[PDB]
C-alpha cells in the first residue's frame, strides 16, 4: 500500500520524503518535485531547486521500491552546530547564543503540549519537528503522488483560496486550466478576482496592524473514476481519509468535503446531488458533496476544504508561561509571516493526492503503472458497459 | 494498538465489534454497552438490550485480548431468507417481493458508487454494508473505549447538538454532570435551552414539510492529561485521528477542532489560547483550540464538531437514474426519520473515546490497567513537578 | 487490504474470526468454514457444524464487507458462569470448583510470562485466549482466502505431516489429488506409507509412554502466479509474510521454506532451482527454494514447514513454580492428546492461504472477484506474452 | 509504534534508513552507526565512516521524531549515469557497457520473479532494490534499536555463527561479553573455537572449488524482561515477529527460536523449560524454548536462529534463461563472497533488535527515554513483589 513518511527538524541538516508503494514506471523527475517544492513557497508575499533524489527512480522513472527525496538545509552552515546529530562540546555551545533555551511556549503551537510530553525543558526539540517546513518533505513525497495520479488516471489536482483572514469567502470551483493564473500568479492564489482583491486587502490590513491570518482553502481534484475509498469500514471511507490527511497539516482545524458544514444546515430536498441519464453515464448537476458518496468517489470533482489558523505568533501580543520559572511571559514568535494560507492550499493538494494515490492502488492494484493502468481500463470499460 | 472493527449488514444476523489491544483489568459490562447503544437511540422522536458479549471480558473486566461484541438483528426472521448468508434456492427467491431488485442508487447515498466500484446490479449489498446501522457496532466498540478512558483517566466524553437544519447555532460547552439534561431528557440533545426550542422548531418544519435535516454536533472530552497524540509526523497528530475517526461516520461531512472554520477567519491576536500561570500549572481562559495544539492534547477540554448532512433521502423529492435502464426515477428511501443529529453526537462521542483511548495506550503502554494507571500517575508526577 | 481477526477464550462463549478486505463475489459458504474447521479436527486420533456466518456473506457469496463467521462454544453451559462476561456474584464463585485458581504455569506455555505481563494472579484468563483453540478461529478465516484462492488463481494450499516426534522425515510433495488420501483418510496425515507408519509407531509410543509429540508438517500451495509479495523491503517479501503467520500458530517453534535449514548446508552449486525454456515459459526441475525468490512466488509450488513442540503437557513430567506461593510444584495440563501434528498442518494451510489472498489481493487489486480476476488475466497475459 | 523503512539501491545514490516511533533521549551517534555499519562488514574475509544522521538525533539524543540515516554511495561516481533519478540522453547512455541489460536472472535472487511481477526486460532495477547492501540500511536502523534495548532494559543483542556449509553445528550460547572474539577477532563469527575450524575449512575448501556457502546463525538477546510479545493474537506474538523480521532478510530460508525443528522431534517431557523456585524469581536451567513461550519474553535468553541459502551467485554453474531470447544461458554472478554468514548474523541482530524495541515501547509506553524507563521500572517491581 502507498505510505509516506517525512523527516527532517526545520533547522536540521535535511529533510527526507520516502514514498513506499508506488509502482514502477512513473514518470517523475527531480525537477517535478523541485516544482511543486517552488508552488509551495507562492503566496503574498525557495531557497533553491537542489532537492535530491536519494532512491527509487531511475532516468526518470520510478523503480517500483522505496522513493526517498532529500531536501537539504539551505542555512544549514548556521545549525550546523545547535542542530548537530552528535554530541557537541557542552561548553562550546553554551558560548552559543543561538543554542539558548526556548522555555516560553507559544500559543497555539506544539512548543507546551510537546515538552511536556517529551519532557523537554527546551522547546528546540519540539518546534523543530513540529514546525510547517516539514511539509515540503509531504510535498516532495506528493509529487510522486500526483505524477501517478496524472499518468494512471489522469487525474490533475489542485488548489484556490476561498478566504483571508475575515475576506468575505468565494463560491464556484477552477479545472486545471486555470492553475496557472492561481497560482501565484495570484498573490493569494485566489480563482476569483473580487475574492483575490478583498483577501489582499485582508493581509494588508493585518500586515499592517502587526497581526497573523488564517484562510480557507479547497482542493479540487478532477477526473476521478468512481468507487475509490469505500463505504465497507470508516476508515475505508475517502472521507476519513482526505480528513487524516488534511487535517494532519499544520495549522488545519477544520475539514470538510464539498459543502460541508453549509450542507448541515441545509433540507435533505436540497442538500445532496441528484443524478440524470447522459450519453455517458450519469450526470450530475450539482456537486454539493464535493464527489464523495458513501466515502467513495462518484465522478464528480473532489472538493476538500481545510480552515487553516494563523500559525505565525504575532510578535508581542500573546501571553505564556516561561516554562522554566512559571511566571509570565510574552510568546516569541518564529515565523514572520502574516499568512501561509496559499501554501497551505499547496499542501492540501499534496495531502489529497498521496490518499488519492494510495486508494487507487489499492482498488487498481498493480506492481508497474502499465498493469494498473490496465486494470484502471478493464474496470472502466467495465463502468462504460453499463 | 487499540484497533476496533466492525462487522454486520443493516439486515443481515448481527452486527459485531471486535476491540483489539485493550488493556486486561478494564470494567466494562454488557449492561455497559447497551445503555450507550439505547443512547444511540436518542433523538427527536431500541429494539433491545439483548447484546451479546462474545469474548475478551470476563465477569465484567476485559481479559487483555480481543473483545467482540455481538448485536443481535432483531427483524432477523424477516431478513433471513434476503439476507441468507448460505445460498436459497434461486426460485424460492424470485417469489421473494422483499428481494427484489434495488437498481435506483439514492443521491447522498453510497449506493451508486458502491455499485459500480463492486459491480453491484443492485444497491442492497452496498447500502447494507454502508448503512448507518453499523455505526451500532461502533457504539458497542466505543463503551471498551469509554470505560478505559473513564477508568484510566477519570475522563468522560459527552456531546451536544450545536445546530439542527437553520437553527441558529448554539455557543459554550457542557460538562458530564450536564449529560443527563442534553441526554435525551432532551428531544435534540441540547445543551441550551434557547437552541433546543429553535432545533425542536426545525425539526417540527421539515417534519410538516416531508423533508429531512443534518446538523452540528460537538463532543467533548473532559479530563485528558497534555501529550496524547503527538507532532511528530501527520498521521500522529490526534487531530488527523479525530478527523479520521470522526469523519469516517456516515453522513459526517465536516469536522473541525474547537472554533475550527471561524479560528480560520479570526486575527492570530484572537485565534489562539494564551497561557497564565496558576498554583496547579499553566491555565487558560480560552479554548478556541478545542483541547488541541502541534497535534497533542494541550490541557483543555477537546472539543470536536462534526458537520452531518441529511442522511434519511427525503421521499420522492431527488431524481436519480435506474442503473438497470438507465431511465429518470425517483430515489427510494429507506429511512423514514427526519433528523439524526443527536444519535450522531453520541457516535461522535464513540469515535473520539476510540481514538484517545488507542493514543493514551500508545503513551501510557501498559498490558494491564493497574500497569497503565501507574505509568499515567508517573507521567502526572513528572508533569505536577515542573 | 485483506486483514483478519480472531477472537475468543476456548472455553469462552464463541470464538469469532472477522475477515476485512475480501472482494465481493467469491462463493464461500457455512458448509465450507465447517469443512475445514472438521479438517482441524483430524488426526490419530468435531463438536459439530453449527458455526454461524455473521456478516459479510450473502447466498454464498462474500459482500465485501467484513465477514465475521461465529463458532459456538458447543459445552458453554459447562462454563456459563467461570466465563460470564458478566460479573458474577464473587460469593456464588467462591463454590464452584471450576473457578479454582490456575497458579501453577505450564514450562512450554504462556501461563507464566502472560500472568506477569498481564499482573494475573491466576492462568484461566491467559490460557484461554492463548490455547489453540483460537486457530479454530483461524480456520474458519482461512476458508474465506481459500475460496477465493482457488477461484481468483486456481490456487489449492494443502499439507502433509514429514514427521512427528523421532520418525524419519519424509521427502517429494504431494498435489491437491492426494489430498483425500491424506487427510485422515490418513492418521497421522501422511503423504508417504511409510513415513505413515512410522510416525503411527511414533505416537503409539508416546501414547504407552504417557508423553507428547511435536512433528514437522508442510504445507504446500499449487498454481500461484510469479510474482506476489515483493523484494522491495523486508516485510513485503511473501517469505517473511508466511514465516510471521506461520510462526505466529500456537507450538509453532520454526518455520522454513522449501529446503530451510538444509540449503543452509548445501554449496551453491547445488542451493538453487536452475531455470530452463519450456514451450510454455521457463520451467525447472527443482524446487529447493519452495516456490520463493526475492520473496516473491517464482512460478515453484509454495512449500513451507513449520516445526511444531509437544502442546499437550505430559501429565506429572514438568516440574513448575506455584506462583501464589513461590513453591514447587508440577504443572497441571490442560489437554490429553498425544499429538495435535496433523491438525497443525491444517492450521498451516490456513495461515498461509491468508497470506496468499492477502498478496494477489496487493498485486492485483480489484473489489469483486470478477475485477479481480480481469487483472490476474491481464497479468498472465503480459507474462505470457514474454 | 516503533517503524523503520530502508530505501535506497545498491548502486544509487545512498540509502536512507528512516526509524520512527523512537523516543526521544535515547543516546545514539553517528559512530554507533558506523560501528555497526564496520560489524556488518565482518567475516572472512567497509568502504567508510561517512554516514550522515540526516534527522531525529541532535547533540547524540534522540528527538523523539523520525530519524532518518544515510548512508552514501561510496562508488556512486561510477553509477551517476547507470543509476541517475532523472533522464538521461537514451543515446548516450546507449553507449554505456555498464548500462548493458541484465535479462539473464540468477536462480536464488529476485531476478526472474521481480522482472516479470514489475514487467521490466532487465533485472537492474529489481536486482538493485532486492540486494543485500539494502541491509546495511536495516543496520543503521537497527542501531537506533540497539541503544534504546542497552539504554532503556540493558539489553544486548549479539549473535555467532552456528554452521557455515556442511560444518559440524555447534551447540551453547555466548554472552554479551563474548562479541569481541566472536566479533570478527573471529573470521567466520564463531563462538566455539572448534566449529570456528570446522567452518573456516568450509570455507577453504568452496573457495577453492569456486562454489558459495550458507549457514545458520543465532542470535541471542540477553537481559529481556518477561512479557514482550502477547499470546492474544497471532501476529502479536513475538515468535511470529521475530520470524517476520528475521526470514524477511536477503538469503534467510529459514528460521527457529530456540531448539526450534529438534524441538518438534522431541518428546513434551523433555521439550520445554521447566521452572523452579530461586531467591529473585523463577528460574530455569534449560533454554530449548529460546525465551520465549505464547509469544512472550519468558525470562530466559531469546535464541533466534537463521538459514541462510549460499547469496553469491556461483560464477559459471547455473543454468538460466536470457529472458530476451528464451533460450539457454548461464547466470552471471553480482558478488564475488564464497561466504556472507557472519555478516548475516549481524543483520539478524539488527532485525531482533528492532523487533524487540518495537514490543518494548508496545508494553512500557513512553514518549522519552526517562518516562518508559519509569513504566520499565514500575513493571519490573510488579514482578519482583510477586
Amino acid at each position: 500500500m502507498l505510505r509516506w513518511i517525512t523527516a527532517g527538524e526545520s533547522h536540521g541538516r535535511a529533510l527526507v520524503a520516502v514514498v513506499e508503494g508506488m509502482v514502477a514506471g512513473v514518470h517523475v523527475t527531480s525537477a517535478d518535485i523541485a516544482d511543486q517544492l517552488a508552488r509551495r513557497r507562492l503566496g503574498y508575499g525557495f531557497e533553491r531547486d537542489a532537492v535530491t533524489v536519494l532512491s527509487g527512480i531511475r532516468h526518470g522513472s520510478t523503480l517500483g521500491g522505496p522513493i526517498a527525496i532529500e531536501i537539504g538545509n539551505t542555512e544549514w552552515p548556521k545549525w550546523e552546530t545547535v542542530m548537530a546529530a552528535d554530541p557537541v562540546d557542552p561548553a562550546e555551545l553554551a558560548d552559543v547564543a543561538r543554542n539558548a533555551p526556548l522555555t516560553r511556549p507559544r500559543p497555539g503551537h506544539a512548543d507546551y503540549a510537546g515538552m511536556l510530553k517529551y519532557g523537554f525543558d527546551d522547546a528546540r526539540p519540539v518546534l523543530e519537528r513540529a514546525s510547517a517546513r516539514e511539509t515540503a518533505a509531504r510535498v516532495a513525497a506528493g509529487t510522486v503522488a500526483r505524477a501517478f495520479l496524472r499518468q494512471a488516471l489522469g487525474v490533475e489536482v489542485l488548489s484556490h483560496v476561498i478566504s483571508i483572514g475575515a475576506s468575505a469567502p468565494y463560491e464556484g470551483p477552477p479545472p486545471r486550466a486555470e492553475d496557472l493564473p492561481a497560482i501565484d500568479a495570484s498573490p493569494v492564489r485566489a480563482y476569483d478576482k473580487a475574492a483575490e482583491a478583498d483577501m489582499i486587502a485582508q493581509i494588508e490590513a493585518a500586515k499592517k496592524d502587526g497581526d497573523t491570518l488564517g484562510g480557507v482553502v479547497e482542493a479540487v481534484a478532477l477526473g476521478l473514476p468512481v468507487g475509490l475509498g469505500s463505504f465497507t469500514s470508516g476508515d475505508h471511507r475517502l472521507d476519513s481519509q482526505l480528513a487524516a490527511a488534511v487535517m494532519g497539516i499544520q495549522a488545519i482545524k477544520g475539514v470538510e468535503i464539498g459543502d460541508g458544514f453549509q450542507t448541515a444546515r441545509r433540507r435533505g430536498s436540497r442538500a445532496h446531488d441528484e443524478m440524470y441519464p447522459g450519453p455517458d453515464g450519469v450526470v450530475r448537476s450539482t456537486n454539493r458533496a464535493g464527489g464523495l458518496e458513501g466515502g467513495m468517489t462518484n465522478g464528480q470533482p473532489l472538493r476538500v476544504r481545510a480552515a487553516m489558523k494563523p500559525i505565525s505568533t504575532v510578535p508581542r501580543a500573546l501571553a505564556t508561561v516561561d516554562l522554566a520559572t512559571g511566571d509570565e511571559a510574552v510568546a516569541i514568535h518564529q515565523r514572520s509571516d502574516v499568512c501561509a494560507v496559499p501554501a497551505a492550499g499547496v499542501v492540501v493538494e499534496t495531502m489529497v493526492a498521496l490518499v488519492l494515490a494510495r486508494a487507487a492502488l489499492e482498488k487498481f492494484g498493480g506492481d508497474s503503472l502499465a498493469e494498473t493502468q490496465r486494470n484502471i481500463a478493464a474496470y472502466q470499460r467495465s463502468v462504460a458497459d453499463r
